């Protein structure tokens, strides 16, 4: 496609600064576009935004079209007389999931009640509408959560089983019970999607395209699954009967065993890729361009027998990407899709990909392992310049952070290959501004960065820590650390590499 040669940021909602403990689609959203914009930033990466259960990784999430509720700002319901904003004492620059979960949610069940009192036929319309209009998923999802709430929080596959296998009564008579907690999760959703809708705008106003991000295999304990056990490797249980995850290398001797379950592509295929498409169209509501993390799964994936606890007696299976992608490119006429296309890919997935011409990745924090080889190096990017360079992504550790931990080899093979293309750099705290600026003159048409680069923070400020326990999705935004100062030291090169 057309991805004009810029450069964009990686700023998840959550790390926002924000009264309350966490990030919102408030004004500090609309600041941070305004700082973009100025800093001449074009492009805005983003998680997935969906709803996030214990781990609070926005990749594992309840389901595939919902909306984050943490992310809602709720002062503007305050400022309707909704509800009354306490404040548990949330700490700063840091989620605190426990709290926001234990706050949150009840100042929200809170504001609702207040809106269904003082609301207007405007808004009590207006949410009506986003009701009819989002029904086909988000019914099943409102219910989903209702049910799931309802049931001590268990799994959607452990439920009794006439609601597990969604039978009638069990779904009409449920819905009837909890037809208020029902109306809750919706409400909740729509001031997500509605402020984002508003955020969209307030960037699409300020020449900004946001970046959405999107894992290709759904959550096991999410309303899509539950509401259609057809389409994923599950037995008449609802658990998987094969999960997802990554073959053994050099590496993980063992693999990985994600968990995920497996698409039935066979049905899907036969379906017309309904999910896909739905699930497409949303994105393309939500952001200007998506990224599918682990983009392999296309080609082919990994099929992990759910018994094993590895991913040893795993084994390849060949997916539809060339089908897929043929739909949704004659659905939207184009496929505004960012490949995640890291780790180990082989040729039948770069053709994929090349064919429908979706841009790749490139990570720096990589291209320094090995030689001049390194497929990460700015010289051995595509001419097409169909790919983006990131200097380290939210499963990374920040780019200081890194420095401080890479191997001599890398920390020396990189100055040494700074210089080369002038770049050079004194203190460590400015390293995360090397590799910054050098991943702007390649050839890549967008060089997203992290905000954890843009104010160098050391490992204590890394998003997420692939395998690390807690912690991550933690990390947020201090008032005013994002100075003007910053920004125009990023304008600078955004001018001097031409990508303004």
């Amino acid at each position: 496609m057309e991805l004009p040669r810029a450069f964009g940021l990686l700023l998840h909602p959550t790390s926002l600064p924000g009264p309350y403990g966490v990030g919102v689609l408030g004004q500090e959203a609309r600041d941070f576009l305004r700082f973009l914009k100025e800093a001449g930033g074009r492009y805005w990466q983003v998680l997935p935004l969906g709803p996030t259960g214990y781990g609070d990784s926005p990749y594992q999430s309840f389901s595939a079209f919902a909306g984050n509720p943490y992310l809602i700002d709720l002062r503007p319901l305050a400022e309707r007389g909704y509800v009354r904003l306490e404040d548990p004492g949330f700490p700063q620059g840091r989620v605190d999931y426990g709290l926001l979960y234990a706050w949150k949610w009840p100042a929200l069940k809170e504001a609702f009640r207040g809106f269904k009192e003082k609301a207007s036929p405007e808004e009590r319309e207006a949410f009506a509408a986003f009701r009819e209009r989002e029904a086909w998923w988000l019914e099943d999802y409102a219910l989903f959560m209702a049910l799931k709430g309802a049931h001590g929080g268990l799994p959607w596959n452990r439920w009794p089983l006439p609601l597990r296998k969604r039978e009638e009564k069990a779904l009409r008579e449920a819905k009837s019970a909890l037809a208020e907690e029902v109306a809750f999760h919706a409400f909740t959703q729509w001031l997500f999607f509605r402020q984002w809708g508003a955020l969209k705008a307030e960037a699409e106003a300020l020449g900004i395209r946001i970046i959405g991000d999107m894992p290709i295999f759904v959550a096991e304990d999410s309303a899509e699954v539950w509401a259609h056990p057809e389409w994923f490797h599950l037995d008449e249980e609802g658990r998987p009967t094969v999960v997802a995850g990554v073959p053994p290398d050099y590496f993980s001797e063992t693999g990985q065993r994600w968990g995920n379950p497996l698409y039935r592509w066979d049905v899907l295929e036969r379906e017309g890729f309904s999910f896909w498409i739905r699930r497409l169209e949303k994105a393309l509501e939500l952001f200007h361009l998506v990224r599918i993390d682990h983009f392999r799964g296309f080609e082919a994936y990994w099929e992990i027998p759910a018994s094993c606890p590895t991913a040893v007696e795993g084994r390849w299976v060949k997916a539809p990407g060339e089908k897929l992608f043929q739909k949704i490119q004659e659905v939207f006429g184009e496929v505004p899709v960012l490949a995640e296309d890291l780790g180990v890919i082989t040729p039948e997935v770069e053709a994929l990909r090349d064919r429908f011409g979706l841009p790749g990745m490139k990570v720096l924090q990589f291209a320094f392992d090995d030689g001049m080889e390194n497929p990460f190096l700015p010289h051995n990017y595509p001419a097409h310049g169909r790919v983006v360079v990131y200097t380290g992504t939210h499963d990374n550790d920040t780019t200081l952070g890194w420095y401080r931990t890479a191997t001599p080899h890398e920390k020396a093979f990189m100055a040494r290959y700074l210089a080369d293309w002038g770049i050079t750099f004194r203190e460590e705290e400015e390293v995360p501004w090397a590799l910054m600026h050098l991943g702007m003159k390649s050839v890549a048409r967008l060089a997203v960065y992290p905000v954890q680069d843009v104010l160098a923070l050391g490992s204590e400020a890394r998003m997420n820590y692939p395998g690390r326990p807690s912690g991550n999705w933690a990390w947020r935004l201090l008032p005013g650390e994002l100075s003007p100062e910053h920004g125009a030291r990023l304008r600078a090169m955004a001018e001097a590499t031409e990508r303004l």
